[PDB]
């Protein structure tokens, strides 16, 4: 048997209750809500994402998130959310309005969940069925390595597909992904990041790039540009499919041309 989802429908919304909210560090929580019983799970597929909804400050404010946690835990939605408070950066006076009433929440508060939706679903083995819009069918395309770019917010996705893969021992799909971030400090999840390439580093390839660098940097400093993604992303030649996340000036200024320099074809890069 199967266990029951939680996710029966994607208009309806299902308030989840906040039972615990974890301080990751300043500005990052981890918020697990529970589903409507300990037996349930979430019901989102792999390479798909939720909806959180609420009335903040009296107006309706819809995000997407994709959790943590998987189908494989039971009872339980996991969040983590990166805090964007007012007064913090020049040109983002008022912060972030979701992710501030996250913050603001006490446990035992309910907000508003929905899903499952996005246009790429992950169906094992290097196949992955890519819609072209929502009422249009998939194309299932099948690769043997995945080149992910993620900035900022944009790595849970990513985390969401490199863990699905590295938990199948006999999905030989490789996956390289180009992580950029304001700073070191900013990163999100790299301890989990860091576990996954010590676990498997034959199908996990990891690289940061950071807007500005600490005096102590392994990595990249600057912005996505066309030699971190001919040295940190499968070439092109090898038919690799292409994921995105990030900031909307990040995908169109840094990821699309550069993916086009190094001979990518544009219009296959996917952007969650
Ligand atoms: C598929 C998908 C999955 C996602 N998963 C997650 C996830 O798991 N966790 C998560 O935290 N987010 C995730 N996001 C991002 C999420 O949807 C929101 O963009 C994020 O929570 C910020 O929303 P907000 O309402 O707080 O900010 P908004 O009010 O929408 O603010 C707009 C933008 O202003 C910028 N900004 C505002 N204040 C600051 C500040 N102090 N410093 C720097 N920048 C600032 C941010 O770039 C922010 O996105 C995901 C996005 C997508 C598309």
């Amino acid at each position: 048997s199967t266990p029951a989802i939680t996710l029966e429908n994607p208009d309806i919304k299902y308030p989840l209750r906040l039972i615990d909210k974890e301080v990751v560090n300043h500005d990052t929580r981890r918020f697990r809500f529970a589903l409507p019983s300990p037996q349930h799970i979430l019901g989102l597929p792999v390479g798909q994402h939720i909806y959180l909804s609420a009335r903040i400050d009296g107006n309706l404010v819809i995000r997407p998130y994709t959790p943590v946690s998987s189908d494989d835990d039971k009872g339980f939605v996991d969040l983590v959310i990166k805090v964007y408070f007012k007064d913090t950066h020049p040109k983002f006076p008022a912060g972030g309005k979701m992710s501030q009433y996250l913050e603001s929440m006490k446990i035992g508060d309910t907000i508003e969940f929905r899903g499952p939706n996005g246009l790429l679903v992950y169906q094992g083995k290097g196949k992955f069925a890519i819609r072209p819009d929502k009422k249009s069918s998939p194309v299932i395309k099948t690769v043997k390595s995945v080149g992910m770019i993620a900035g900022g917010t944009g790595i849970t996705p990513m985390l969401q597909v490199i863990r699905a893969i590295m938990k199948d021992p006999d999905d030989h799909t490789v996956c390289h992904l180009l992580f950029a971030n304001q700073t070191e400090k900013d990163i999100l999840l790299r301890p989990e990041l860091e576990e996954l390439r010590n676990e498997h580093s034959a199908r996990f390839k990891l690289w940061y790039t950071v807007d500005r660098a600490p005096e102590a940097w392994d990595y990249s400093q600057g912005f996505v540009n066309e030699e971190m993604i001919r040295d940190h992303l499968p070439p092109p030649e090898e038919e690799p499919l292409v994921l995105m996340c990030g900031p909307p000036p990040m995908i169109q200024y840094a990821c699309l041309p550069n993916l086009e320099r190094v001979g990518h074809p544009k219009e296959r890069c996917f952007a969650f």
